[PDB]
């Protein structure tokens, strides 16, 4: 096996397709499904999964009550096959903790979870489903990640941590990985004043993550990195199409180098593919909680202030909870160009749903068509009256 | 590897052996066992898989309430191993969607799966495990195909698909694919004057699609399809013994060129095997509702418009639910000739059994032999007062 | 791979160890076992496993009520990992029906089922888990094998049916299959009188085959077949030591060449390892009912008709349930002996247990040791109480 | 596929990362979960997995009711995937008993299990999954071995079994096997007392083993093998620092050659790493009961009989229950050292909790680290009122 180097750039974005969903809450009514929040999609060489942090119990299960809390001792990263839900009985651990990451380099995975209480919490590095590389709190304040896939381009894997304030200036920083081993690390640049749970693909101009700014923003910051030089830049998504959750109504005028104002201290991971004419953005469709998605084409989003979309699509309705999303492409795939794909967590429970005592997701994925297909809308589809 | 050639021609059938039955529906009342529709059989060439539409909830799960329905958000196609039930946990994720086909070429599986709303459905088709290509909605009418295996001879997998009126002409379309990407479509030529739901084989000859008429007919119509060439034509089975339900009586002469007239806007999926003296048919043994199934040997079905049954085979008691029935065969199988396979699909619950609020199926499956073997009858078996 | 040679002796047994149990009955109280009955143990070269008929239901289902019955259409031969629990989940579909065989033959395992009403069953024989070959009934009168392996020499491997009576002179015949076809078959020769169920197992000498008489013998008869002439004789157990159950207590004359009078029109399967003085008789302790299991040094069994026991070991208590009994081998370990092994169903339920309405069993299985090892005892471990 | 050698040294231990931990108790008050108790984990050269003495029951099952007891016929050594929970589904049976120990040699794995009534108890020898060898009790008292890990150097793995008295002097002796088969057995020589228990690891020096010394002491026996040899030599760890559980509170001065009174007829199983400067030892954090857990640097604790403790870290706080811990490494690990790790058996249910009938464990694993992370406490994470 070789290392996957990105020598492809993102094909042409016509429109979205289905590509998986699990139906884990209407399934978990009455099977063994475990409890989980902040998933994702990664994929080897060989086959693609789906990825999130259990609660470790089940729906049914009495320990559901109480999931809503983000960082117990019972969480862990887990991975089980594309579409099935995440059971007792087909869900591979890959490390204990809170807050993840994982990506395939084309010989094997590197996966990466933070534990411990919030003033003494480290990262533990695994490659190849051993431990190799550990990382101790910086800011003693929650050190945490991404929440979705990282990109290895020729061994090196770049993943971003965030420690400190989840409403002040924060310690970010770059590392850049291989077999697990740490090549580098260094402090974040740029413009972005604040960076959570950034949202990553890879194409041949490099890695680039758009992520969340907890504090001030309700813009996405964006972190373009190149894996070889190992270096990064920063700043903002120009657009006046804003992304965040909650956040205002879209100006006219957007901002490239700070956060546009309205909403504090608050947020939700997102994405975007960041590509000039083939710019497409991800949003909830409400501006003041997490219900409904949808995809924007918005051109040259990334460095036009004034850009507005000229095409888009619906994914979920904005009467249907929504909840974290984030990049992923299946790099192993055949054909001339990566094909972006995204995925969309569909929360159910607490707290929007409180006659249940549990929060849990399921998982709804789409991917780039060049054609211009038809759209649906995707729900959870779970009635939460058959869990009281 | 190499792709699959169609070089052998069907072996003698003198009679068929039980191959398969998976007891789903009485395993499911208390197990983990999803709920279905519309399944079938389809081999790699290490391997036999059952194959079916869950309804993304278990049988025994609350969600089950209303799986009478034909085409949700929560359907997608599922395999799992050989007379095994669908389980939660034993059944993998082959796409997401309301209608199907699948088949091997040799080297690695297509699936493809429609989705969407009445007027914008999509087919994404999967190569391999994952997407290659899309096809949008032509006639903005529920875009539908086969609902069992395709078949392909040197890497070509003709697919016949369905877009517009189940009442009134529609727009079908045989679309040949290879490795997941479009070669070739072309619209139905030939007699057939209304195209559902084709079951497939393929030998020597070519490839034998046996489908469903719902408009107007109650003898099925046939297409008959060249995948080197990659051409078609169609008619119906000439023979007097009427294989679509709900049908008419049999009279003495049938229809080649023309839907036999009696019943419209109704059928159900059914399959033949065309092979001259070799011929053997199938059917549900009442004329007004899915219940029983039996295979007759009727010599020159497909071109003799005075031919009957010179021998027969009851399958399942006319007492008991049967449903869909499409054929199948192990082209990887050892010896000189291709054995004519086929499954029934066997449903419980609604519309016909309305003491549960749910619709599923188990699976039955039958393969030919050269020996005169005895015949059982083989049913559900399920008590549907269990689930009350 | 190679086809498997029978090219060495048994090793010396001078006590039993234990190999496997299951727990299935225990374990089923609360998780989704499948009811069985009929088990057994067989090996390929790189794993063994449990075998038995499954009764298409777990025992918590509403489905187990009434599984004393012997040939339904819901049940199959599955099999699954050594010493787990039979499950819905882990169960492996072999082939279909209600009386079953199967080994493998060194490259392939074979395996064969029977189906049908009484008047009119037939078996269909697998081969690399593809059907190969079928067999009418020939007597039409509950066509049947063997309930445990068979065994193969250079890829022939012999099966012992009998079709007809089960209170009189039946026809009994020894197929010989190779990759699953018939090389050829041939009537029952010799002195045995009445023949099912026989429990066989290889070595440099040939195969020996211990079966049931049901008719009038409590003796057991026995089979001993060339596997490359392709010919066998037969005779009984000429001990006194009777090992058929029910069966009148041991005299001091034995009979070789018909049966010991005093019980008629029934049996159990049971097993032996007849190997000079290193022979060893397995019976049920009870000589009334199914209860206790117990092996017996019998030092010439087959042939001297004065032989009695000079060492033994219990098994099962005779307080504990037991059942069918047979033999297999693991004829690919390391070493210069194939070691003798056996099983023993322990039957729970119907008819000796009828507070609940099913039947079903675990399993125990022991190997032989040339040390002299301790014994213990080795119960299902089910509470009935617990199902009520 | 070649034997592992010890070649490498402890990695330096800075501080302890999370390994893995599997919430059993947590699940399976929902789910197919195996009670158990006397966990492990060991690795074979592609995979880590955990093990136990299964009670052939699952937790919500009634036949968890009397599951304190220690050797019934129900039980057996499982192992499954690292971090899963032992479920029926899922879990691998290894061999028949209740006591064990398992270790892979490079090529393949050894595993033993010893069954039978307390005065004819006998190990089975598994190698590659068969039965090679088996040893009978040589004093008739509950023949006993390590229940964790054993070590193998050059296809050499030697291991400690101990029968005869708990109270009293009793019988230990250490075995060298290699691909299953007995090279050599020897009786414990040296200072240590009474053995059982051992947990080992293996270096450069050798194979070290910590034991339990059940009788007298509350300083912890130690063995010391040469693989090569096949010899061993035996003391106490010197250390004033004690580590057994009961136990009386720490003096300034330890023993190195016998019992450290104060406490009788009691122990717990525990293990240490003795590595010079980089010595660590585990211990309970109560000197009364099972509970709470702590890793504790003790320079020279092997030799120094006035050694204390400079660094330390909380694994499971005083309030939450532990149980049995002991030592594994993964040999097949990259890297210039051998990376220590232990686990946790988080024992949940009796005698300490009775509300409930039944007993069980969780498992918590750490492996060491170079970095001096924060650390986290590991509880089970069960509510035992939920069982109610
Ligand atoms: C079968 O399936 C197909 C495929 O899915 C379906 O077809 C799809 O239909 C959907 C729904 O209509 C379309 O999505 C919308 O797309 C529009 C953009 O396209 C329009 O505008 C384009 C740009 O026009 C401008 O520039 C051009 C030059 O570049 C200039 O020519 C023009 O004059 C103007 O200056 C047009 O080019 C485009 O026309 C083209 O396409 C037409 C088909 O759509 C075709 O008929 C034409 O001939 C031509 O080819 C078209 O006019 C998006 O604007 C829109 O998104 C807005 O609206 C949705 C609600 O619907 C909202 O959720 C979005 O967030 C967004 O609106 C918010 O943000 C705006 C930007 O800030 C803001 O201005 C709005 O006021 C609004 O803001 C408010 O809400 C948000 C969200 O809560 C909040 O944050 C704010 O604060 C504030 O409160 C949709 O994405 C698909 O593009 C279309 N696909 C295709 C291939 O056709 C088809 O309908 C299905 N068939 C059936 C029968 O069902
Ligand atoms: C153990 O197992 C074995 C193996 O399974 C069992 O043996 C099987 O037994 C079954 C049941 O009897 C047989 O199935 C039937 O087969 C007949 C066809 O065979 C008969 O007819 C043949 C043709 O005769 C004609 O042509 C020849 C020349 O070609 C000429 O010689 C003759 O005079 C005549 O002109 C005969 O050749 C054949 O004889 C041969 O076989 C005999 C054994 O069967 C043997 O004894 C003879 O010596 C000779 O060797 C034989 O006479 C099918 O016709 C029949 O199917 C019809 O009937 C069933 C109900 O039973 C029905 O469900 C079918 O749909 C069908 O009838 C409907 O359709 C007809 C065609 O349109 C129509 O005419 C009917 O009126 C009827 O239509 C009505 O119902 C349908 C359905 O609801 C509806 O749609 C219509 O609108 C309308 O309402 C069976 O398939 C097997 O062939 C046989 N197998 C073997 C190998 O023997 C055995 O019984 C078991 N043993 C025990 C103890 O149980
Ligand atoms: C720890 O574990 C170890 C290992 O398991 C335990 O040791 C085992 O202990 C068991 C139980 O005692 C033994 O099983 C029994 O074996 C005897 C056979 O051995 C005895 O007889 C031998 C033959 O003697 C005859 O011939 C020799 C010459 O060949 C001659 O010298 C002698 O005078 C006589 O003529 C002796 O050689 C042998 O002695 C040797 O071994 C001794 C140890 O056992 C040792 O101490 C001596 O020094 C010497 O080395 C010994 O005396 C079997 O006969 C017996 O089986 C019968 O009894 C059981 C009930 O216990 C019954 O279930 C069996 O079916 C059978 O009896 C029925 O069938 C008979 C034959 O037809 C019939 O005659 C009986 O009347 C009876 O029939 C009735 O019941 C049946 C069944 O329901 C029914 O069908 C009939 O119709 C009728 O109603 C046991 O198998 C093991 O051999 C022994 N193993 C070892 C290695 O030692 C140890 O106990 C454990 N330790 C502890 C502390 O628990
Ligand atoms: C974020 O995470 C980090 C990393 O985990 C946290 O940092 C960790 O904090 C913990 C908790 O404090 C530390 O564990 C303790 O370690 C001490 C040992 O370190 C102390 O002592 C060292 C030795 O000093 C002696 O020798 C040196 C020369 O060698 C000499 O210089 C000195 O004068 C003296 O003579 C010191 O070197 C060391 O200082 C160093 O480290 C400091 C940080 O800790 C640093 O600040 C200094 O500058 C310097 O660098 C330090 O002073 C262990 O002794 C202790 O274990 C005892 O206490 C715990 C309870 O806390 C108890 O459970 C243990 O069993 C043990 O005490 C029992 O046994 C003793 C031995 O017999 C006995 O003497 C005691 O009385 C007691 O016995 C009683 O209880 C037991 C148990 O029930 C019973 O059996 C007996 O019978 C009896 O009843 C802890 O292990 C970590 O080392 C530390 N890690 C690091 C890397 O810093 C950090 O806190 C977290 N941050 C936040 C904000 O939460
Ligand atoms: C795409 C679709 O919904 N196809 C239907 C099909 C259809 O309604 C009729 O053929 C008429 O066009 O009939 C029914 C049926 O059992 O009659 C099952 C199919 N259900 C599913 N494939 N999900
Ligand atoms: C084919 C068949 O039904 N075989 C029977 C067998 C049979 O009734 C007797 O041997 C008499 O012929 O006995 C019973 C039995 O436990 O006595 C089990 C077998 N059940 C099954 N194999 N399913
Ligand atoms: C063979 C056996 O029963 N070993 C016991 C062990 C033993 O009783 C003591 O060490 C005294 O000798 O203690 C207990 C214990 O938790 O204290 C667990 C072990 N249980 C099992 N291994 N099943
Ligand atoms: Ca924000
Ligand atoms: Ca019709
Ligand atoms: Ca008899
Ligand atoms: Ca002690």
């Amino acid at each position: 096996r070789n290392f996957n180097n990105l020598t492809k750039g993102l094909c042409t974005i016509n429109s979205w397709h289905i590509y998986g969903k699990d139906n884990a809450v209407r399934i978990g009514e009455s099977s063994d499904v475990l409890v989980t929040r902040e998933p994702y999609v990664s994929c080897d060489p060989d086959e693609c999964r789906f990825y999130a942090l259990s609660q470790g119990t089940t729906i049914r299960g009495k320990h559901s009550n109480g999931t809503i809390h983000d960082r117990s001792q019972y969480r862990a990263l887990i991975s089980w096959p594309l579409s099935s839900p995440p059971t007792v009985y087909n869900s591979r651990v890959e490390c204990i903790g809170w807050s993840s990451t994982s990506c395939h380099d084309g010989k094997s995975r590197m996966s990466i979870c933070i534990s411990g209480p919030n003033n003494n919490a480290s990262a533990v590095v695994w490659y190849n489903r051993r431990p190799v590389a550990e990382i101790n709190t910086w800011a003693r304040n929650i050190l945490r990640t991404q929440e979705s896939e990282c990109v290895c381009h020729n061994g090196v894997c770049p993943v971003v941590f965030t420690d400190g304030s989840a409403t002040g200036p924060a310690d970010t920083r770059i590392y850049y990985f291989k077999e697990g081993k740490i090549l580098k690390w260094e402090s974040l640049t740029g413009t972005a004043k604040h960076i959570e749970e950034c949202s990553c693909y890879g194409e041949r101009t490099g890695i680039t993550c758009t992520c969340k700014d907890n504090w001030q923003g309700s813009n996405r910051p964006v972190i373009q990195i190149d894996p070889v030089a190992m270096t990064h830049t920063s700043q903002y998504i120009c657009s006046p199409v804003l992304t965040d959750n909650p956040r205002p109504n879209d100006p006219n005028i957007g901002k490239c180098n700070d956060p546009y104002p309205g909403n504090n201290n608050n947020g939700v991971k997102g994405f975007s593919y960041l590509d000039g004419a083939n710019t497409w953005l991800g949003r909830t469709i409400s501006t003041a909680s997490r219900s409904g998605y949808e995809m924007l084409k918005v051109p040259n989003a990334l460095t036009d202030d004034r850009s507005k979309p000229i095409q888009g699509q619906t994914i979920v309705l904005n009467a249907d909870w929504s909840g974290y999303s984030g990049s992923f492409m299946d790099y192993w795939a055949e054909g001339d160009c990566y094909r972006a794909c995204f995925y969309v967590e569909l929360i159910r429970g607490r707290p929007k749903e409180d006659k249940v005592w549990w929060t849990s997701n399921s998982i709804v994925s789409m991917c780039s068509s060049t054609e211009f297909l038809g759209q649906w809308n995707w729900p959870d589809g779970a009635k939460i009256e058959y869990f009281l």
